């Protein structure tokens, strides 16, 4: 049961995790930072660096806190172009251990009707961003992240709907919604609820 709960927690850091690819020379770790941070808050970003000519390798790896924001990364970020060059985007390499759990947490996130949603600008509230989103159908429920030290949400929140038409109709069609003033980043939950 720890070793279960290991290998969960090991498949869930896996899953918050992006490699970026052939990044141009030129940019670097703010380049990456603004271009990834629409889809959730990043932990961290391990740039890839050569110690002998103390220059980037060209990739790197984009830590998100929740795996649905890696996960919209990786949908949304393939073939973008920075500094004049198509990036590229992927799931960490030596994953054949956790892809089971990676695919079980997918499988189970579905009867939940849950969606995650980014770039919720500062200036909306919960009720702000439900009456939006319950246009497609009722929503069991609305919360958007908070930092508890500050009281402030973080910017990204889930939404659950009764019924899953609802949640699918609400990732089509909200992705790059126009709300105070940011493009919202919209998907599909990618685990169930923890």
């Amino acid at each position: 049961l720890q070793s279960m709960a290991a290998q969960r927690q090991r498949a869930l850091a896996i899953m918050c995790r992006v490699y970026v690819g052939s990044i141009y020379y030129e940019l670097g770790e703010d380049t990456i930072r603004q271009a990834f941070a629409p889809f959730g808050p990043i932990k961290s970003i391990d740039m890839s660096w050569d110690s002998v000519t103390m220059k980037h390798k060209g990739f790197a790896f984009v830590e998100y806190e929740v795996p649905e924001a890696a996960q919209l990364a990786l949908e949304q970020m393939n073939s973008v172009m920075l500094g004049g060059r198509n990036i590229k985007v992927g799931r960490p390499s030596n994953i054949g251990q956790a892809q089971p759990i990676i695919d079980q947490l997918a499988e189970e996130a579905r009867a939940f009707n849950r969606i995650y949603v980014a770039s919720v600008h500062q200036d909306l509230s919960d009720d702000d961003i439900k009456s939006v989103f319950e246009a497609f159908g009722k929503i069991k429920s609305c919360t958007l992240a908070r930092d508890p030290t500050t009281g402030k949400h973080k910017g990204y929140g889930f939404i659950e709907y009764e019924k899953a038409q609802s949640s699918q109709d609400a990732v089509s069609s909200m992705n790059l919604f126009d709300l105070g003033g940011q493009y919202l980043r919209v998907g599909k939950a990618v685990t169930p609820p923890m």
